[PDB]
């Protein structure tokens, strides 16, 4: 996250780390035994984190699951990053307290101008490379399509929105993929791509999740 704030402690309860040997994408917990995370973080085995403010430190309130099952979309398309999304299903169900808790899903799609919030252990600088141990956070709108279209033209599917600011100085980054973009209390995108990051006139690329409420609530189901 470029431009943002030092999170309050566990006040992001549904914010996952996934851990390959370090840290290398978010996620957001959707029930007991499943988080959503971006298919472009997919490897073989993924480790789970949750409840984790400093990811550099054992605190006490972590859990540490493995995963058990990997499931990409079907129609991901790892050149576009069209249906940039995939479920990870956990070894053992997370114990849910005041730290580690889920997100909703959303109920309808989320317009132009809504505030949302997004979090992650990305990348604070856009070019350099700072990566921090404490969870970071930012506030910031849903964009039109037009805008978002305007800023990346030929590359916006109607799978994705834009969330950010067209001037610049506020975004998602490398090390943030995967995490979520809450708004109104409800899971809208999934940090997805963008050209590098914060700068003028490229906002953040994000999943648009409620395209695929369907998608998600049957894997959930059959698996
Ligand atoms: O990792 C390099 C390369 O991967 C991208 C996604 O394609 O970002 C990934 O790598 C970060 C690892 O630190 C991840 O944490 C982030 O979650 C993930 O998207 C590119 O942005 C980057 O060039
Ligand atoms: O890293 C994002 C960056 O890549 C570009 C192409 O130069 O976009 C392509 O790559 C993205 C990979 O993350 C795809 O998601 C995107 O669909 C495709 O255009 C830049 O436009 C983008 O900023
Ligand atoms: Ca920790």
């Amino acid at each position: 996250i470029v431009g943002g704030y030092t999170c309050a402690a566990n006040s992001i309860p549904y914010q996952v780390s996934l851990n390959s040997g370090s840290h290398f994408c978010g996620g957001s917990l959707i029930n007991s035994q499943w988080v959503v995370s971006a298919a472009h973080c997919y490897k073989s085995r993924i480790q789970v984190r949750l409840g984790e403010h400093n990811i550099d430190v054992l605190e006490g309130n972590e859990q540490f699951i493995n995963a058990a099952k990997i499931i990409t979309h079907p129609n991901f398309n790892g050149n576009t990053l069209d249906n940039d999304i995939m479920l990870i299903k956990l070894s053992s169900p997370a114990t849910l307290n005041s730290r580690v808790a889920t997100v909703s899903l959303p109920r309808s799609c989320a317009a132009a101008g809504t505030e949302c919030l997004i979090s992650g252990w990305g990348n604070t600088k856009s070019s350099g490379s700072s990566y921090p141990s404490l969870l970071q956070c930012l506030k910031a709108p849903v964009l039109s399509d037009s805008s978002c279209k305007s800023s990346y033209p030929g590359q916006i599917t109607g799978n994705m929105i834009c969330v950010g600011f067209l001037e610049g100085g506020k975004d998602s980054c490398q090390g943030d993929s995967g995490g979520p973009v809450v708004c109104n209390g409800q899971l809208q995108g999934i940090v997805s791509w963008g050209y590098g990051c914060a700068q003028k006139n490229k906002p953040g690329v994000y999943t648009k999740v409620c395209n695929y409420v369907n998608w998600i609530q049957q894997t959930i189901a059959a698996n």
